[PDB]
């Protein structure tokens, strides 16, 4: 007799519950993080507002915390990513989830407030495990009351991360923050070989087009940049970087792809005489990485190539201009999340009309919306930097000290490369990887311990 | 004519170094174009630079570089098999002191590096250094400390040297500050990746002419020059495996596509002829040290590589391979200069027709200096003009000239301003034609960045 | 109005089945190219054209455009795995009779292709065959041999199938003449070896969501299909090996960068389970079988696989796994449709939680059709523009009106002319952009070809 | 006092003799031979006019074909392809040879001419090994009695074979051929591989430029230019193919490469107002694989981006058209076979000019020309097939036959498969791969022989 949850259909939960033991399989420094905390429960009493893709991985993550006696209230943090099996499991477990692919605005929300009312009234909360910074944003404005409560929260992606270091300025933060994305075990994992798997997997499910021998345009070319050009150039395609950072720039020209601007001489000043029109007329996909706004703007749709594919993988779908779409252009569904924008008209479409380019998601995270996200032996390390970051902040007590001493803890800061260096040890252990000893000589000639760190934190790797 | 403060292995290449020089100075638009933006101002006159790096033709353009701004030079190589005669004869010819040539012996480096430091036999008046190693900054501190009171700042090159520094900084015994030009993105995420990738297997063909498709290497490291050097083996159709002691490095080169391996047992190196994994040894057919650690291709290891397996080092300095017991135990080969057969039968002769043997590249130095040309001129690019920067930087702050006081909160060592990063790598980018986009006022803001830069915090590790 | 002749799952599929037709209509140029070019023509008018193959969107827009040539048609599909519903809806609600749909029974797979073969009870009045394998082109011979009388040729897709026709051919039981459609350039060099390349990795993704990169794949056989199937995983990252009974295959394997292995220490297959080379396959994270051979991955090789390791199969058929030895020893679980744990515990019963299983997907049938979608539109235009071209061909040539002496001089099995592969090229190529050079008379009389090819002789293996 | 011989310096031969001790290690499908024939002494009375590529790879050839009998006289078939130390050590061993690198064309022709003349009467020969059809064509037109004696010709590559096709369809071929190109373990190992390895090599070695992030375009898609376009491709260019095989553009597309034309719509009208100048503006390298003639024309050398390097790996120097540079542009020597061709006029040029482009080899094969061309493993494959192809027209005797029966076998073959998989099984020996066995139930499955040939000879492998 248990119903406080909501998914879309409880009857996957036995389906759920298989992928959750061969996704277990496929995570040993999360499931190591079980075995070496079962016997301390170092979140015995810690009540974690959880706002995540409701995904296979998302359920390993979240049976961990609740393994290490760790109270939970779930939602996904996208309208489009949740694994409606996956969910389903974690409901049929009695674990709070409120998730389910394809919600809309509405049922988005009112899913985070679920996660915060217990039976109508603000649940006692004091733990924040939060992806993209939707949850953290609701609970500073609407219900600031609650961070009296709450020890810390941690923060999984680079826009989350961005939109905390904007209250540590602005001093609007209550609580400290752990930047779980900046973890090499995440940043140059999660964000690079993630989106290199799932990608081109989540393209070939919405189109199954082929890929190789097509010109592709990646938007930015950071980790996420990085790790998408290169699932798009295994497959043979032909693929363009453009970025605003020359440095990031320069990596693209040294990995092998020309870098262009859509502008003429780089200069975005609105018009349509900006566009580069013949290298827009010649790109079969373009793929927005940046989590900036409007890097696929509408004057780029208009001269973009007949028939080609927009995606985004970034966390917002503002990187590419959909309300302009929305606006003037007829919308023909596919299949879900995968749509042809006619752009002759918005008054109806000709079936047959080849003037069309195709939307995957509406503009969201494509790898998410259009598969399954990331693999779980990926997701092992960004989990295990969570679950590693949830008790890092919990066994402080931040909510506990006198406001003298907080505003002295209070801060954004990533985990030691000690922890980092851990979880990674245990990924290469899942590949079978045998990592060397140094010797004690060695050791010394090099200047660090023979258990590590074995790189100063200035190391970018 | 008239000059003789120089010694060079032949001062009629000249010429042909000259023309090598015009054609780098049009691959090198970011080092360039710090020669055209300060050639008026002249920001290095008075500045007397000690000079210690690969004497190639690379570094004659950041040499001709550093005087066209207005500053004296005296260099040497930092290693004894990594000049090109013809970049020394060029530079030698241009009225410029340089002691280097390919092929010294471990006397006459230590003498080139100290008719740098002396002319007519007095200490020179030195008030810069350039270094990639740390050699020369070793010498100063050991056997001229009296120097050290003149210099303004060092500009260290390459890993291995910013090691060094930063111990005597921790004990005290840096004397001037430094500027850690490894650590900039357009060095270290350029130079020590990138210039491996081109040049690793550039070199093991020049040396061995071996096919590499199909065969079996191992890469000890995978910092910077492991991963180039990983990717330079398997981009030629090698079966890469890569060995590491940091877990994470270790991480990204599984997740790169390598098998991470160790010589060793479980890893456990204990010394003893037990714990190698003879086996694996057994199937290598090239061997690849990459990490600036000591013995990292010990001698047990050697007895158990595969038989006419090829070993080379490409890290700074060639104790990662115990060439000393080869030396002392096996008979060499000379097959030609910086290719010696190591047979493996005894040390005294050897037959012609032995089978088991080893193929030593460089005699265990720099392989891609030694046996190639090193890194191309358009990836050097962008580890010298940070050199150029460091060099103005410094030498403008005047350290050995301001008070105690001063001094003591300007002994550091530190890397450059990530502005002056983006903008050499912004030169680099503009040398592929590339093209940079520019963000729009309200995209800037979105981000919480300038239109201008820097695009990224401190923190970023791209 | 009123049309039932017809079979598959979900006829409310078929507006979706269309929306996707018309795409893959716009990713397939040469295809509708001839559509074009033929439709007034109508060469097919009065070909009825019994069709076995994959009933994928791509088989949809061939189906289509052999009606649209005057082309009567009756459908199934070669696998009981590979129907794409949506696509076999929309043909049926054209008005078209197909009889397929994904996860049939073998019962229901026969049902279907003598469905194609009866029309009202009785055998069809068919004059052409279209096949994916050689199943209909057995029915056909074994029990139905009187309306082969009637039939002017068989077209046939794969390898597998062409085997089997060069079989009858030689035994004398051939008895219509056919069209290897496989070996077109356009067909074996890009179905057989890209199109494994795309679906591949898509199949094992969408099963499983396993992540590749790092881990060890073993692929058995570097044919075409081997040849795309390895690169399909090591462009993923994987560490892959590859066997082979074809040293040629096997030199090319070790060129491309792959360590070829077998499964038996020293290639030595004796059936016992001491042969099997058990610290190799406890390595294995994932093997994939490609030969077109019977029981390339054993019994034996399937007790000594790594824990948790994927087994699947993209050959035609099944039988390249001993799955039935799986079935008589091991207990299935279903994960969800076309993907199985199977448990090396016992067969009657199984733990939830227990380790020590294999997971086999779309249970050894065609994997990347099986658990995805096969291969994608633009590759599936080369396959079928040919198959389109070879069914013009054989009924225009009416063989079945020949006296019985001329039969036999016609009896054969034969590819298309290159200068109709390499038309089939142009169309592909333009449809990338790509841009072809034309010869210069001079150019041409040098090389000795004519302007407009054959650029090639018969001999060329491309 | 062996002088015999013509080198450019015979001191270098201990050097050459011990590169060719190590490629003997190198080449286990020759020297393999070389030990299985040696009993039955099957070239006892071959007397072999050899024009090959001078280098350590063709010394071992040598010297197997005199290990199984075979008296030789020998040549180089190009001016620049000579290692000297290789022809110092085969001379050394009393072996009449005459080349060295840096020939002129009056010099190349007088080191065929001392191998077809002894002591000023043409040699007793009755075995050709050729490779470009050079020695060929001298035999045919200058000394056309002496292929009375002559058993037959093994020719090595593409281009040596179109010229004995077209020989044979104009009934002017004197004697037998053996095709040993179109071996699978020829044309499929040097022609792609080879050029694989080589190409990358030579420019390194001419001009150390970075490859990474330019743009190349490769004219052609055949054996060589596969090989040649993954040779830059690997190494992080930027490639476009031309081709005009369709056949061959469809195979570069799927490859992942960009197929453009150097002429508007791919038409060569022979202006200058063809040139897709747009295109070849941006060009940093361009090679040639045709074995065409003019395929990097004077128009296209106009318009090339300034700097670009230029040269073939195409048999003939014919495939860029050089003849016009030297009527047209000064050219500046920067080092042997490396040449800056100043665009600013033919009498002298500015020494910091910057309209320049880089001619590696004169337009001669690159590979070798600039390097040492393929690698031992590689040529491996090849000679061994010609010294398999030597052994098989040498029994046949064609020159002893009667003339009916000469008629009969007056052909250009291919060596049959069953060779051909022997030699790849040494090769793969070589690299310490393990070939499966057959079981006698799979071998009747697929109707093959354990022992193979395992694939009709329509298979294109
Ligand atoms: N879908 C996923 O699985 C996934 C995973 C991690 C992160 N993300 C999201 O992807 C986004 C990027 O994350 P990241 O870690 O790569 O960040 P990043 O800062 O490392 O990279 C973003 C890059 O975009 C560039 N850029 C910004 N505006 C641009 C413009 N107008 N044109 C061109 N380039 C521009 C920046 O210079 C930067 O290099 C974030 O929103 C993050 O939340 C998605
Ligand atoms: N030859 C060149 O062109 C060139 C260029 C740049 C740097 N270098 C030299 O190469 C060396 C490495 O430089 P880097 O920037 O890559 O440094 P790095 O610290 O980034 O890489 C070295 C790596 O070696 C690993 N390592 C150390 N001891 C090991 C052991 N016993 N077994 C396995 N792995 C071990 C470390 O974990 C580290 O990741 C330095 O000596 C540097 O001076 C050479
Ligand atoms: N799934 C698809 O989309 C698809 C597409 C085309 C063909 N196929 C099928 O795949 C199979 C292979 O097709 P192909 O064109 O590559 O044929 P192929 O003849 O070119 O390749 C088969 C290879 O397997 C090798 N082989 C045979 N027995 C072996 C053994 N015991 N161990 C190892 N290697 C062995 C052979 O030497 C040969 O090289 C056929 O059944 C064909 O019908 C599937
Ligand atoms: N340097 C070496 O090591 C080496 C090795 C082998 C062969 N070769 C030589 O290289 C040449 C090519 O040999 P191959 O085996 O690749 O021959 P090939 O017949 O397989 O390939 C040549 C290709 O060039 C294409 N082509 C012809 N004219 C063209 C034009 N105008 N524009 C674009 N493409 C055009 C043809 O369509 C063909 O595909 C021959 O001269 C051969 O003797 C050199
Ligand atoms: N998509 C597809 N349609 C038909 N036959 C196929 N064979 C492989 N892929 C196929
Ligand atoms: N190394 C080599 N020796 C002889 N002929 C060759 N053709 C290409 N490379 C060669
Ligand atoms: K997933
Ligand atoms: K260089
Ligand atoms: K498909
Ligand atoms: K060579």
């Amino acid at each position: 007799g248990f119903t406080d949850y909501k998914v879309a259909d409880i009857t996957l939960a036995a389906w759920g519950r298989r992928e959750l033991i061969i996704a277990e399989s496929e995570m040993p420094a999360l499931m190591g993080l079980r075995r070496k905390y079962a016997g301390q429960q170092p979140l015995k009493g810690a009540k974690i507002l959880g706002c995540i893709h409701m995904t296979i991985q998302t359920g390993v993550l979240i049976e961990t915390l609740v393994a290490l006696g760790a109270e939970v209230r779930w939602s996904s943090c996208n309208i489009f990513s949740t694994q409606d099996q996956a969910a389903a499991a974690i409901a049929a477990a009695g674990i709070p989830v409120f998730a389910w692919k394809g919600e809309t605005e509405e049922e988005y929300e009112w899913c985070i407030e679920q996660t915060i009312l217990k039976d109508g009234q603000p649940w006692d909360a004091n733990m924040v495990l939060d992806d993209g910074g939707d949850l953290t944003e609701i609970l500073h404005k609407k219900y600031p009351q609650m961070l009296e409560r709450i020890h810390g929260i941690t923060e999984e992606t680079t826009t989350g991360v961005h939109r905390l270091l904007d209250m540590l300025k602005n001093g609007t933060l209550k609580v400290p923050a752990i930047n779980v994305n900046d973890s090499v075990t995440k940043s140059k994992n999660d964000n690079k070989y993630g989106c290199r798997h799932s990608l081109n997997d989540a393209i070939k499910r919405g189109t199954d087009h082929l890929l190789s021998g097509k010109q592709a345009l990646v938007i930015g070319y950071g980790d996420v940049g990085k790790g998408s050009s290169q699932s798009l150039r295994q497959e043979g395609m032909i693929v363009k970087v453009a970025e605003v950072d020359p440095i990031c720039a320069m990596q693209a020209c040294m990995d092998g792809f020309e870098v262009v601007s859509p502008y003429k001489n780089g200069i975005n000043d609105g018009t349509e005489a900006s566009i580069d029109a013949a290298l827009l007329g010649k790109i079969d996909l373009i793929v927005t990485t940046t989590g900036n706004v409007n890097v696929c703007d509408a004057n780029m749709l208009k001269a973009l190539k007949k028939r080609a594919v927009v995606c985004n993988i970034g966390h917002f779908d503002n990187e590419i201009d959909t309300a302009f779409m929305r606006k003037n252009w007829a919308w023909e569904e596919v299949k879900p999340q995968v749509h042809k924008i006619h752009r002759t008209g918005k008054d109806g479409f000709d079936a047959h009309n080849d003037d069309y380019l195709i939307l995957l998601a509406e503009g969201r995270l494509v790898n998410l919306g259009n598969a399954t996200g990331h693999p779980s032996r990926i997701m092992d390390g960004s989990f295990a930097n969570q679950v590693l970051a949830q008790i890092h902040l919990f066994e402080q007590k931040y909510a506990d000290l006198p406001a003298a001493e907080k505003a002295k803890r209070l801060s954004v800061e990533v985990l030691p490369k000690k922890l980092d260096e851990e979880v990674a040890l245990e990924m290469v252990k899942g590949f079978g990887g045998v990592v060397t000893q140094l010797t004690p000589k060695q050791a010394e000639y090099i200047g660090v311990s023979v258990e590590g760190p074995f790189k100063p934190d200035t190391y970018r790797y």
